[PDB]
RNA sequence: GAUCUUCGGAUCACUUUGGUCAAAUUGAAACGAUACAGAGAAGAUUAGCAUGGCCCCUGCACAAGGAUGACACUGCGACAUUGAGAGAAAAC
């Protein structure tokens, strides 16, 4: 049945993604996008376990009065993958046009 | 210096310099000519009025003229891709 079901979701979304307007655009291209995406690398449970165990005031996820959300500077490789996917979309896009 | 005053002094008047810049090749403009093309509307000849502004010229002009003054008048991708097949690859 399970193999079944796969073919459920497959028949689902099939019928389901078979241009209207801009505002249900954004959002079908919007997840597109995530299904293209592969997150939960070894930095978020790490960063999620370190300083929690010293967590004296304020929460990690608190977001009510932080700071340093303003000075989150990413690493190489989120940049990196970042201009490769915007590189990819806009080869499928010059791909799709002719 | 003039006036008094009494030979102590007092009156009267009191600070310039119009500077596109020091006697003209090198800090007031705008070009002649020769050589090239060489006069708007989908055949041909040709009326014009406009639109746009780091384009102006003549004019006292918010008239009007300068080739309808001249130049310009186009053109592209917030396209989602799936619809499918095939050989591969890694995968129903
Ligand atoms: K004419
Ligand atoms: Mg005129
Ligand atoms: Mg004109």
């Amino acid at each position: 049945i399970e193999e079944s079901e796969k073919w459920d979701q497959r028949l689902r979304k099939k019928k389901q993604t078979i241009f209207s307007d801009y505002h249900s655009q954004a959002s079908k291209d919007y997840n597109r996008g995530i299904r293209d995406l592969k997150p939960d690398y070894e930095k978020y449970d790490k960063d999620k376990k370190e300083e929690k165990s010293k967590s004296r005031s304020v929460a990690l996820y608190d977001e009510a009065e932080r700071l340093d959300w303003v000075s989150n500077k990413p690493d190489k490789e989120h940049v990196e993958r970042l201009v490769e996917s915007i590189k990819k979309q806009d080869q499928r896009r010059l791909k799709n046009t002719k």
